[PDB]
């Protein structure tokens, strides 16, 4: 009835993306989820984070071998937090190249995580097609000083992670390793990179649309001003 | 997929006790459960503690009238705390006699909750049996100043509310209102006193066994040492 592991879900988001959602036990035995992106690449796909740990990230690594028949091949990680990188090294067994920002990588000892494999390499528009049909793309420190978005352009999707609030929030949330000054700019910049896209995916709850930038804008706003 | 509001879950713990479960939603969209008890008596039932709020309280008094077939009449509350009185005003709307300890009926309307009707009036050995099968009990300050446990000694259950951690607690949780020097003699009090009960639940997580009262002695101990 009050199980204390649940199994990840997946959710079609539209043609040839799905959303991974893994669930963490609380001492006060509830649950806190995280989403994260399985894109379909021909006959293999793409993950965009891994599950809080490794047994919940090895449930995605089996999902899209028995399940979608299209086994991952490249993962990357938006940001050094355990429920982004939190599985890491259960994808370098098998064999999956990993990408992450390279403050990502540098961090990610201290923070008790697998470092990715691969720094990424993003071009004077602070974007990078390493993982196309994905644009990795660097917005600059807010949740964390080295939080990156993934944006699906052809689609119109985002796949915001902590730098974006999930829908009906009044807080921030963790803020201890966040950039009040600049989180406000990093989520304007998301929102003109992806001028076009109305399907926003947050780390936490449920994909909402473009009010979702309204709402991480102001919040922010709120919260810079002493 | 990702509900906002999950309906209260009930769960036959003994012939003639159940178990109810309620999920406050919170921001992140993760969900943190509270328990509570129905226990049959003749034709109709007793309610220990409320859901989070008013409508899910409300799913409780229905389910008693509709599938247990035995209208809830009566109702006590082991603390003042949302968790516990979120619901007091739904059950005063349905002429439901309301108890609780008098210090919880004077600290209610300042934690933003509905008192009780009555308060309950213990007896020398801080028991009373207003709630007859229930044996209502107060062990003195622990999780707060006036937490009460309710026992049935004749099933062998204890529902030690927050005075009793979950399964796999390492720490004592939300300590703001606690009494840190006390809680352990009151863990110890209401295992004295319930000294045949096997069935141990607390308010967060799945009933288990009198390892509960070892495992909040020890972690209250340990806290309240400087
Ligand atoms: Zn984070
Ligand atoms: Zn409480």
């Amino acid at each position: 009835a009050q199980p204390k592991d649940v199994p990840v879900t997946f959710t079609a988001i539209t043609q040839g993306v799905w959303m991974h959602t893994s669930m963490k036990h609380m001492e006060n035995w509830g649950h806190v989820p995280s989403n994260g992106l399985i894109v379909e690449k021909g006959d293999f796909s793409i993950l965009v984070d891994t599950a809080w740990d490794d047994p919940q990230t090895a449930q995605i690594i089996e999902w899209s071998k028995d399940t979608l028949k299209k086994p991952i091949r490249w993962a990357v990680f938006t940001h050094a937090h355990d429920d982004k990188m939190g599985g890491v090294a259960a994808l370098r067994q098998q064999g999956i190249v990993t990408y992450a920002a390279a403050d990502s990588n540098r961090m990610a000892p201290q923070n008790g995580l697998t470092p990715a494999e691969h720094d990424l390499i993003f071009d004077s528009e602070h974007s990078t097609s390493v993982l196309h049909p994905l644009v990795i793309f660097d917005p600059g420190p807010g949740h964390t000083r080295d939080n990156i978005v993934v944006g699906l352009p052809e689609q119109g999707i985002v796949f915001g992670g902590c730098l974006i609030r999930p829908s009906g929030s009044t807080s921030l949330g963790n803020t201890a390793d966040a950039d009040l000054a600049h989180w406000k700019t990093a989520v304007l910049a998301v929102a003109q990179r992806f001028a076009e896209a109305q399907q926003i995916i947050p780390s936490h709850g449920p994909m909402a649309g473009r009010e979702l930038f309204e709402l991480t804008a102001q919040l922010a706003e709120k919260a810079s001003i002493p």
